[PDB]
């Protein structure tokens, strides 16, 4: 039988990496992408065609799956894996940055967050880690604070010393419960805004601490790609080489294929779901709006190399015609192909670093995809 | 190869009869449910599900189509199967139903019906055949006017005076293209609203001209399950015997009983589809509303005997948690359910008139059903 979690690194070029995640539930292959599967549901999509398109985990938003259907009532009906259907791995987020977001009110403290939902609620480092205890995830995060773009360096300060504090708490709740601590993993979350400093003296709090993996927290809120890489540049390397990084909610291909050249591992974003559902399409040459009259009458598939059942089946003009009137099966076809081409990417970035040409794919890929 | 055409009575029970319809791009079997795809999708299902749950044939919406996408450019992307992937055969309506049902504004005369969309446009005996032609249609329905109900007898022969001079030209539209002659089959539409002799007269006229099948038009526009089995009663076995009898836009699933009952071998509706997506799931128990709390935390499936790969895997507990929340996979799961029920009622009528048990099944339909 499988570990509960075993990383394991089988080749590299560079900072990039390649291997797998090992966990009860199954096997993940590194670089990975995550499909996001926000209130129990990837939306628009059974998870056997999750699967299909090569995804081997998902994420869960825990501020949505509290609210509705309820975290207790999911472990009533045997936990978010059943109840949903997908039996792998799934990576709960830890609702700090959602509860934040969409949430209508919210009273920030040391002990945590209470908000209204958008009825009042409350979130802290010991009821996420509880809530995710109850959806059955195999990933945790650690509850934290995603620090607001641009901040000054004592705002970030201060807002990185809450969420080590946050972290401690988040790791000691974790390991209390002994079903959770022997079942799954707990991942941290590096904050420190764009100061190098902050983020060194979070990653050295973060590996005091311990984790299974570590997360760089704090990104795509608004600083662009440039500065994004920037900080990626010095903060990957502050973490432990030996478990993997996790940069969350991002992002555009090229994001992706730039991150893995700065040492990430994985990787999740509403992006190919949500914009699908709106009409745009990722191909090699660059995303299309399906909507646009120039495709009204293309017969051609959504890409001209994909591999999904969509391209094998169904044409522009179709796909056009679906999202223009509004229909289901428009949101269903246009996601099932973003996320297939989300997860054939993965699979060439893997290759690629396997065979140590990802440096070269990745020249090739912006050069063809930006043409 | 098949044919063009070919009706086949295996066994009768009374009116009741079961058999098989070949047509060029596949068989179907009678009593016959067609799902309805109104603008060239079953909603929220792809083609391949649609077949999976027992579907040998759907319905397409002229009226629709031939505003959205078009009928000359799908005829230019290659007809209505290549563009929405269902290869096996399509019954098209005519449009002169919905035509005045939809649109925002409509003149009526001898030559047809000119309206405006919901853009100026015509619909006629000659032009509706010619959309249904270059829709690739494989069963070509005549065009017609449904009699506003009630209807006084006046107004009644009038209208279905006209049907009948439509219903020639119809035919005389369909024979004179080479193409659709040979390869679809042409159904009339019998008018008349509830009055006897005028049902009379127009089964007499449309046996004149002659057809491949016979539909039983007029019903289903308010007049209720007693009145309209009483018009079924006197009207079917005006039509001719060796050809299939075609009850459109019904119906609930006691109607389909009932109506197979009088003779009936063809159906289409959308309540299976419209009413899954807004939370209404057939089982043999009768309709449930899914959106009720009862159904929170109901682990069982949505029908305790149901086939289909929705019964399988998710409970009443999910499905509601996903129409609750407006989620695109509650409609997804909600529908194919329901097609399958359908279909499976369908099933259960050709089995029981195959075995010469079909009186008694429908007997204990009705009582598990209305209990
Ligand atoms: C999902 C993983 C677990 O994350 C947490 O528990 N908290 C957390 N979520 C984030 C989500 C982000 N989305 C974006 N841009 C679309 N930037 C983000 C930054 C954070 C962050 O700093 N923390
Ligand atoms: C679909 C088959 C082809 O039908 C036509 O070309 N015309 C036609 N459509 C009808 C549709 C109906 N729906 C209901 N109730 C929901 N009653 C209906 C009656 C008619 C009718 O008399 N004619
Ligand atoms: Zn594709
Ligand atoms: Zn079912």
């Amino acid at each position: 039988d499988r570990p509960r979690f075993s990383f394991s690194i089988a080749a590299r070029e560079g900072k990039a990496r390649t291997g797998t995640i090992e966990m009860k539930r199954g096997v993940i292959r590194t670089p990975a992408f995550m499909p996001v599967g926000t209130a129990a549901t990837v939306k628009a999509l059974k998870p056997e065609t999750v699967r299909a398109t090569g995804a081997d985990i998902i994420l869960g938003n825990t501020y949505h799956l509290m609210l509705r259907p309820g975290a207790e009532r999911i472990a009533k009906l045997g936990g978010l894996h059943s109840f949903m259907g997908w039996d792998r791995p799934i990576l709960t987020d830890s609702g700090g940055y959602q509860v934040m977001s969409l949430s209508s009110l919210t009273k920030q403290s040391e002990e945590g967050v209470t908000f209204k939902s958008h009825s009042r609620h409350m979130l802290s480092p010991e009821r996420s880690i509880e809530i995710q205890h109850l959806l059955g995830s195999d990933i945790v995060m650690a509850f934290d604070e995603c620090t607001p773009y641009p901040a000054t360096p004592s705002r970030a300060a201060s807002s990185m010393e809450r969420s080590m504090r946050w972290a401690k708490r988040s790791r000691d709740a974790f390991d209390s419960r002994k079903e959770q601590a022997e079942n799954a993993a707990l991942f941290g979350i590096q904050q420190g805004s764009v100061f190098e400093n902050l983020r060194q003296q979070s990653a050295d709090a973060l590996a005091e601490i311990g984790f299974d993996g570590y997360a760089v927290g704090g990104l795509a809120v608004g600083e662009g790609q440039d500065e994004m890489f920037r900080v990626l540049d010095f903060s990957v390397p502050m973490l432990p080489d030996d478990k993997p990084h996790y940069l969350m909610g991002v992002g555009k291909p090229d994001d992706i294929v730039g991150a893995v050249e700065r040492g990430i591992d994985m990787f999740d974003c509403v992006l190919p779901t949500r914009s699908g559902r709106n009409g745009q399409a990722f191909t090699w040459d660059g995303p299309i709006n399906i909507r646009n009259a120039r495709f009204s009458e293309d017969l051609k598939p959504l890409d001209s190399e994909c591999h999904c059942a969509v391209c094998q089946k169904w044409s522009r003009a179709y796909i056009h015609h679906l999202i223009r009137a509004g229909e289901i099966l428009g949101a269903m076809l246009m996601t099932e192909h973003n996320i297939a081409f989300y997860q054939q990417l993965m699979q060439k970035i893997r290759d690629s670093i396997s065979e140590g040409r990802f440096s070269q794919f990745a020249q090739d890929f912006r050069a063809r995809y930006f043409a």
